């Protein structure tokens, strides 16, 4: 699965200062020296880590098979010593979780932002990928408001043998309960996700955002799914409701969720997300 790996990667980009802790790694600014664009360099000491060679070269795989304008472009995995380098398109405007920082958020932002995860949602399950991860922190936006998915070390692949994953992976507080229980899951893992991920972008945080995350292992499974409390519209509880089904058979598809009257009557252009990214700009300088 390593086919496509290049060699000499600073005969082709430049790497400039770091960005933040990676998935895995570093990552840091870079330029491409063939076009001027800004990327993100995930740089990975191989002799570092082993247990997580498996995570990292999913990671690879299943960037280099995406071809999305709402999934994070892959420029190429490039091997210099013991360091892998991965590179990445460079999003200006942080991630979801970031842009919350400053406050909260309004409903049209809520819509526009869950929007687009949907449409990145929608292309990776129609290609049998499972994100496995869905939360703020790693849904990036542009400086001027596109949304983009990211970091698919966990990422599971569905094939005509197996039509289902088992896997044990993702963030306690945003898995579905049957991902908890390692029962054979797919696709509908990502719609709980999406879920909490909503409650998140509305409330700030997810459900049991207090307890030790061992404690969340048992009760997610155990516990009625959570509900979007508050004076929210009742589209937006409806989409959380829709999507925080305890059965995934009973959860709808991402292209169903594009036409919920929540996203209908409240998305709206992407650019007017400047402005939520500005907030944040702004409130950084002065921190
Ligand atoms: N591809 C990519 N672009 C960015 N951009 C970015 C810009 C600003 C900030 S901030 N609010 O100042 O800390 C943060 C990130 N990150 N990125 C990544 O792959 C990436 C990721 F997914 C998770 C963690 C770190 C990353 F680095
Ligand atoms: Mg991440």
């Amino acid at each position: 699965g390593m086919q496509n790996l290049k060699a000499d990667p600073e005969e082709l980009f430049t790497k400039l200062e770091k960005i933040g802790k990676g998935s895995f790694g570093e990552v840091f600014k870079g330029i491409d020296n063939r076009t001027q664009k800004v990327v993100a360099i995930k740089i990975i000491d191989l002799e570092e880590a082993e247990d997580e060679i498996e995570d990292i070269q999913q990671e690879i795989t299943v960037l280099s098979q995406c071809d999305s304008p709402y999934v994070t472009k892959y420029y190429g995995s490039y091997l210099k010593d013991t360091k892998l380098w991965i590179i990445m398109e460079y999003l200006g405007g942080g991630s979801a979780l970031d842009l919350l920082e400053p406050g909260p958020l309004d409903e049209t932002q809520i819509a526009t932002i869950l929007r687009e995860i949907l449409k990145g949602l929608d292309y990776l399950h129609s290609e049998k990928k499972i994100h496995r991860d869905i939360k703020a922190a790693n849904v990036l936006l542009s400086e001027h408001g596109e949304v983009k998915l990211a970091d698919f070390g966990v990422a599971g692949q569905l094939t005509d043998t197996q039509i289902k994953r088992n896997t044990f992976v993702g963030t306690p507080f945003w898995m579905a309960p049957e991902v908890i229980k390692q029962s054979a899951y797919d696709s509908k893992a990502d719609i709980w996700s999406l879920g909490i991920t909503a409650i998140e972008l509305a409330r700030g945080e997810p459900p049991h955002s207090e307890l030790h995350p061992m404690k969340v292992l048992f009760l997610i499974p155990k516990n009625n799914p959570p509900t979007l409390e508050g004076n929210y519209s009742k589209p937006l509880k409806e989409f959380v409701e829709a999507c925080l089904n305890k059965e995934p058979s009973f959860r709808p598809t991402a292209k169903e969720l594009l036409k919920h009257k929540f996203i209908l009557r409240n998305a709206k252009k992407t650019s007017y997300l400047t402005e939520l990214i500005d907030r944040y700009k702004r409130w950084k300088a002065e921190q």
